[PDB]
């Protein structure tokens, strides 16, 4: 499995629109058929002087379990795109594993407006691409994605109907974790 290659950030994006509020994933497209569990995700990205920090949450909708991470990376010279190393943490942000040199993710912002975003995430370990996920985001749980972001899906060469919608998954969020 190789992460999707036709990936670079949309030029002209206002970073203040992306690094704002919090995001909830309303739709995701995970390329790997062997990932049968479905997830919900929410995260709160912030940037200062080209360094991105973000508290990240996953909910496994089948097992009904949640896991927590803090990513830290540098903005690329290309725009709204960054490769993050990450801590693994508990719900209180106590560190279980510090960031390391072999585990990372690369997030690329493909569209972002006042209400909504389309981002791509490649999770890697060493020489290996572990996960490839496109996510449509909104600022509130089950809010409708913007027309501009729906266009961006099509612009990315994708079909929104092929994504998994998170509304029907029985998502549970931890809004205290993502606040900050
Ligand atoms: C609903 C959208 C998403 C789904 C379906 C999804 C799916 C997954 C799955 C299946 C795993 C592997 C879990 C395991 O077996 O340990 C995972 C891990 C991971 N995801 Fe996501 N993900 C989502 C959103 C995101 C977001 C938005 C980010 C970053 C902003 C992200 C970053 C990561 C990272 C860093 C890992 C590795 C965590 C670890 O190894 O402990 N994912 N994701």
């Amino acid at each position: 499995m190789d992460c999707s290659t036709n990936i670079s950030p949309k030029q002209g994006l206002d970073k203040a629109k992306y690094f704002s509020g919090k995001w909830y994933v309303t739709h995701f497209l995970d390329k790997d058929p062997q990932v049968t569990d479905q997830y919900c995700s929410s995260f709160t990205p912030r940037e200062s002087d080209g360094t991105v920090k973000e508290a990240l949450y996953h909910y496994n909708a089948n097992k009904k379990t949640s896991f927590y991470n803090i990513g830290e990376g540098k903005l690329e010279s290309s725009g709204l795109q960054y490769t993050a190393k990450y801590k693994t943490v508990d719900k209180k942000k106590a560190v279980l594993k510090e960031a390391d040199e072999k585990n990372s993710y690369t997030l690329t912002v493909l569209e972002a407006d006042d209400s909504s975003a389309l981002v791509h995430i490649c999770v890697r370990e060493g020489s290996k691409d572990l996960g490839d996920v496109y996510t449509v985001l909104t600022h509130q749980k089950d809010a409708e994605p913007s027309a501009k972001v729906k266009s961006a899906v099509t612009q990315a060469g994708l079909q929104l109907s092929q994504f998994v919608g998170t509304k029907d998954l029985g998502c549970q969020y931890d809004d205290q974790f993502t606040s900050l």
